[PDB]
This record gives structure tokens, sequence and C-alpha cells, in this order.
């Protein structure tokens, strides 16, 4: 926020609903959105966004709009929601299995495996290291997944997550690509802050012509190719 | 509510937003949305549909947030947006030209021609007429627009317009699913209400398990083939 001492982490409970996004959830369990992850609405995904984390509304509200898809109410979702697979959820996540062959809601440690260990040599992941990491998320999915679904749009959100990391949980200038492994690791094995750790709240915008490159350049590194369909189709609303 | 009396048509201003779809429009020219059609949210348009037409919020939550994403707005449209190709706006509309070869937004006399002419002697349309006139405005635009997009979905959001066109105008049991020609005429040509011709709205709830079989029965007799990749793919927020 502005004041982030009034912003405490707290660990959900079990009945206070969490999703798939470690951004979203962070955001919870400091109270910049509700700590029971229940009736969040666009505008209050933008505020929260802003507040946390200094990202901008022009992603937010295209991401949470499409977001909003995934409950059967009006105009808010359930943060757990959001794990309806097809609409934003996808296959070959970063530290949750695909939900054909598992649990594509909670944090996995031997999926974040991967990207814990990546970038050997270096205290940072950095953009060739979120590249090499799609890259072989995406193997293991198609090894291991009969349902395994890979398109554009999937390839294209997938490589949006990691420059999300990238850029919230930067040390310093979002604009490098680069976060401290201490901030990320944090952020998503305990979907916390990690203010105790050094980070600070980005003081450079973080909108879409920024994270636009990023996106692009992790897409281009990480040696992918349509595999199939490659229709980028979304579900639309949920028991469809 | 049912107070009609203080829900009079006026004319749409010059400044005032109208989009693609008479269902919407009419209910800004009835008051039941702001007169001016901005700032629409998806609860205003569940509110409107109820009062106006009986139409529940199953479909209206559904198609309404659909809808949202074709603003840039958080949580509301201008009706004009929805003119955005692709998203639910499509080729082969009953009364506006495909956005590649024309005007896709305003109401055109000459492309409504077909349903004007469809069910010949008899004074209503029905499943079969509006199966005839999606056959027919389909094989339209293979014939004359090269872009033509076909898919299972547009083929589906089309018998939907067909099937809410029959039971939102019916005459008495929208089940039936037949509509008077003349009231149908009102709506689409002056996005009115058509009181003075009789019209009034339905007792009987219209929601998607109404709906449902109207729908599969049109799309049944329209003899319907997807075109090319039938990829059911919608766009996901204006200017990507
Ligand atoms: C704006 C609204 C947002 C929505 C609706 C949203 C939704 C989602 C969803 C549904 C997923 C699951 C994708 C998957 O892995 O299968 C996801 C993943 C992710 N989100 Fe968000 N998100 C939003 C904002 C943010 C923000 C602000 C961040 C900031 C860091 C963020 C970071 C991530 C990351 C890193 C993942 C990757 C999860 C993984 O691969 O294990 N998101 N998001
Ligand atoms: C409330 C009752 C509704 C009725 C009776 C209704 C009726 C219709 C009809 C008959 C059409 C076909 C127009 C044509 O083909 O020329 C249409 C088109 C459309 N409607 Fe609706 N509609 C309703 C609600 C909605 C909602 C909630 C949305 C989105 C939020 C929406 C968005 C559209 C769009 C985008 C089109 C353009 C499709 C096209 O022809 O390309 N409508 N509507
Ligand atoms: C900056 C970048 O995109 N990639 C770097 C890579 O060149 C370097 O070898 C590695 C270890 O420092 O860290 C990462
Ligand atoms: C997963 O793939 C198998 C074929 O290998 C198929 O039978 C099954 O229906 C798929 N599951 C889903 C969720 O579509
Ligand atoms: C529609 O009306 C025509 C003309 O009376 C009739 O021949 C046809 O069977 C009707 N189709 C229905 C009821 O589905
Ligand atoms: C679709 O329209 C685009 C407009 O630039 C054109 O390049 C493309 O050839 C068209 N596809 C056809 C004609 O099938
Ligand atoms: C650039 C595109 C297609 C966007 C689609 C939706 C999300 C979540 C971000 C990327
Ligand atoms: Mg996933
Ligand atoms: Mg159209």
């Amino acid at each position: 926020a502005v004041d982030f001492s009034a912003h405490p982490w707290k660990a959900p409970g079990p009945n206070d609903s969490r999703g798939p996004c470690p951004g979203l959830n962070t955001l919870a369990n400091h109270g910049f959105l509700p700590r029971n992850g229940r009736n969040i609405s666009v505008p209050m995904i933008v505020k929260a966004g802003f507040e946390g984390y200094n990202v901008q509304s022009d992603i937010l509200i295209l991401a949470g709009k499409v977001g909003m898809l995934t409950s059967r109410e009006a105009d808010t979702i359930s943060l757990e929601d959001l794990k309806l697979h097809g609409t934003i959820e996808h296959d070959a996540s970063l530290s949750r299995e695909d939900v054909a062959i598992g649990d594509n809601l909670h944090f996995n440690e031997a999926i974040f495996t991967t990207l814990a260990n990546s970038n050997p040599g270096a205290d940072v992941y950095n953009i060739s290291s979120a590249a090499q990491v799609q890259h072989d998320r995406l193997a293991d999915s198609v090894a291991r997944n009969p349902n395994v679904t890979n398109t554009d749009l999937t390839a294209t959100i997938r490589s949006s997550e990691s420059a999300f990391y990238l850029t919230v949980m930067s040390a310093g200038d979002p604009l490098r690509g680069e976060a401290p492994k201490k901030f990320v690791n944090v952020f998503f094995q305990e979907e916390r802050m990690p203010i105790k750790e050094g980070w600070k709240r980005s003081t450079t915008p973080i909108n879409l012509p920024l994270l636009g490159p990023i996106i692009d350049r992790i897409t281009e590194l990480s040696d992918w190719k349509p595999t199939g369909d490659n229709c980028g189709a979304i579900v639309l609303g949920p028991g469809l």
C-alpha cells in the first residue's frame, strides 16, 4: 500500500479460499485482498496489485476480467475458482501439477524443484533461466500427461507468469528481468512478500509495455514450438 | 419492475452509445439500462434483462462477463464496445454486415431482408424459419466474405440470438419458440419493445434450460457445417 506494516502476512486458514496464482494468494495473505479470498472483484484486484506490487491496471484489467469467467457470480470470484482448467489455468505450471494427473491448485515442492534449481551459480533468476524452466516444464507435461494442452495462448500466459515473478520480486529495476532467488522462493513456497528478507515494492510501474519484451524474450529462448491443435480457445464459464 | 409506464421508449441521441445487440440496445432505449449506454456492468444487465424481458441471471451472467472483455474498463462497458469482432460479435449476423466487408455495428435493412421475408405465409417467425435464415445468412457470408469465421462457437452464439428473438418477443409462451413478426420486426428495426403492437414481458422465466432445446433445434434444422480450422477461440480484450 502506502503502509505495508499494516498488512502483516498471516497463513490462510483451512476455509480461506486460495487459488493457483501465487500473486493473488500473496496479496490475500497480506490483506491487500480479503484474507478469506472471497467476493473479489476486478477493481479490488487492480487496487491490490497496485498497492502491493506496483502492477498497473492495464494488465490487471485484462487478466482480471478473463479470471471473472471462472465463477458463477456476476462480478466477483473466489480465488479457488481460478483453478478452472483451460480459462487461465494451464498445464506445465511452475509450482502446480497438471490437472489430468494431479493437483492443479496447491503449491507442490516436487514440481517447484525445476524452478528452484534453475540458473546454477547465481543468486538470481533471470529470463534465460526462466526460459529453460518453461522448456523443461513443458517437456515434463508432454512426457507424462496424455491430456497435455500446449498452444500459443498457454505458451504466452506461461511467459507472462514468468515475467511476473522476475519483475514483481525484483531487487531493483524490474526492467532488468532478474529477481533474487531468496525473494522468488519465499513468494512461491510461502505466498509471502519477503519483507524481512529485504524485498520492497517496485518504485517502477509494472505494466504491459514493460512486460511485453520480457515475455517475448522468454518465449524466444524457451525454444517453443506448436505440438498439436494450437487452438487458443478458452473455457468461457464453469460447468460447460 | 413491472412499471413499464415509467420506462418509455426514447430514440438514442448522438452521444448515446449503442452496440450490435438489439436486446441490450432496446433495454437502453427504455431506460432499463442507462439511456446513454455507458458504464454498464453485469449486475445492471442482469437486473435490466430480468425487469424488461424476464431473462434470468444464468445466461446474462455468462454472456455478460464475456461481453465485459470488449472494454478497457475494470467492470463496465459501453454498448458500442460489444462490436469487437471475435469476442461475441460474429459474421453472418441477422441485421448487421460482416466486419470485413461492412458495418458490423448498425442495423442494416438490406441484411435484415432475409429474416424479414422468412416463414412466408405465417404471421410468426419460428424455429424452422429461424434455421433457414441462419443457413442463408451464413451462405451469404461464405459467398461474399473471404475472411468468414464460422465455428462451433459462432454457430452456437448465432442460434442463441435466434432463440432470443423467438422467446423474448413471443406473444404467449416463450416455450413455443415462435414470435409474431410484428413484434420481432419492431424489435430489430426500431430497438423498441412493441407495447403499442400488443407485446407484454413474458410471465415465464427465460433461462438456459428453456433456451437450450430451442438453440439445439435451430442448429439441427440449419444444415450447418464449420469453416476452415473450426477454432472456437475468442478475442480476450480490445486492441491486442
Ligand atoms: C490480474 C489478475 C490475475 C489473475 C486473474 C491471475 C490468475 C492466475 C492463474 C489462473 C494462474 C494459474 C496458471 C497456471 O499456472 O496454471 C496464475 C498463475 C500465476 N500468476 Fe497469476 N493472476 C493474476 C495476477 C498476477 C499477479 C499480479 C502476479 C504477480 C506476481 C501473478 C503471478 C502469477 C505466477 C508467477 C503464476 C505462475 C504459477 C505457476 O506456474 O505455478 N499473477 N495466475
Ligand atoms: C438480454 C437479452 C438479450 C437479447 C434478447 C439479445 C438479443 C440479441 C439478438 C437477437 C442478436 C442478433 C443481432 C443480429 O444478428 O443482427 C444479438 C446480438 C448480440 N448480442 Fe445480444 N441479446 C441479449 C443479451 C446480450 C448480452 C448480455 C450480451 C453481452 C453482454 C449481448 C451481446 C450481443 C452481441 C455482441 C451481439 C452481436 C452478435 C453479432 O450479430 O455479431 N447480448 N443479441
Ligand atoms: C485425457 O486423455 C485421454 C486420452 O489419452 C482421454 O480419454 C480423456 O478424456 C482426457 N481427459 C480430459 C480431462 O479431457
Ligand atoms: C413454422 O411455421 C411454418 C408456417 O406455418 C410451418 O410450416 C412450420 O412447420 C413451422 N415450424 C415449426 C413450428 O418449427
Ligand atoms: C483476411 O483479411 C486480411 C486483411 O489484411 C487479408 O490479409 C487476408 O488475406 C484475408 N484472408 C482471406 C482473404 O481469406
Ligand atoms: C496477451 C494476452 C493474450 C493476455 C491474455 C490473458 C492474460 C492472463 C495475460 C495475457
Ligand atoms: Mg496450472
Ligand atoms: Mg456480427
